């Protein structure tokens, strides 16, 4: 499978994906990295790996559908099979999500369905859980609500900040996100017709 990775920042997940797709017997190759923001570290990581990049600035579009169509155009250019959202911070419109249904994965830093949203760590700490984690899911229109592929539990330490917890969870992210990409790329895991996850 030919893979795009969309990012908005650092790109530590991008890196784990790159390294994993270059292990032998990988069912995936990363062919393009798209950022909605210029001068983010993820872009340099992609270029250092020999992978082409684009910056599609979301602020230069009147609405989400137009921004999403610009992404889609690039995805076709590189005939992409699967899209991974790796720190991508833009909510995608209905038609884009529908088009990529069963073919687009996201990494979220909580054990869904707890702590949906971009500030999951802040929520985990506020709530006072001793166990949080991360989730790879198919992307549905409803944010952080698509079908769960893999999850990994991560302890919260008394006195954790958002920074310390975030770093501990990213270590788990870097395990399950490549694993889940291989599962979907190999056809081992699919979004079944009934809208439910299916393992072959
Ligand atoms: N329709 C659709 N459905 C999805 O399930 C997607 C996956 C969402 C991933 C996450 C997510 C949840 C909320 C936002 C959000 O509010 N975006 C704002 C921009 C906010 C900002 O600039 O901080 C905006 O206006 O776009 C950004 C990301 C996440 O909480 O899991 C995390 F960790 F990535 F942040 C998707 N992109 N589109
Ligand atoms: N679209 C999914 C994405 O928002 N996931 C979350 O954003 C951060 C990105 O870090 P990173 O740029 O070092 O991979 C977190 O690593 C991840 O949980």
């Amino acid at each position: 499978a030919r893979v795009a990775v969309l990012i908005s920042g650092t790109g530590s997940n991008l890196q784990a994906l790159i390294d994993s797709t270059r292990e032998p017997n990988s069912s995936a190759q990363i062919d393009i990295v798209i950022s909605n923001k210029a001068a983010v570290a993820g872009l340099d990581k992609a270029e250092r790996a020999g992978i082409p990049t684009r910056v599609i600035n979301h602020k230069l579009y009147k609405n989400r559908v137009e921004f999403d169509s610009a992404i889609d155009l690039v995805l076709e250019e590189f005939s992409i099979d699967i899209v991974c959202l790796a720190g991508f911070m833009r909510i995608l419109s209905g038609p884009f999500v529908q088009k990529w249904n069963g073919k687009m994965l996201n990494i979220h830093p909580s054990l869904l369905p707890s702590f949906k949203g971009s500030n999951a760590h802040e929520q985990a700490l506020e709530t006072g859980v001793t166990v949080t984690g991360c989730t790879v899911h198919f992307v549905a229109e409803d944010v952080d609500a698509g079908q769960i592929i893999l999850q990994e539990a991560v302890p919260v330490k008394r006195g954790d900040t958002v920074a310390t917890l975030s770093e501990r969870v990213k270590l788990a992210e870097h395990k399950i996100f490549p694993a889940a990409l291989q599962l979907v790329a190999s056809g081992t895991v699919q979004l079944g017709e009934n809208g439910k996850i299916c393992w072959v």
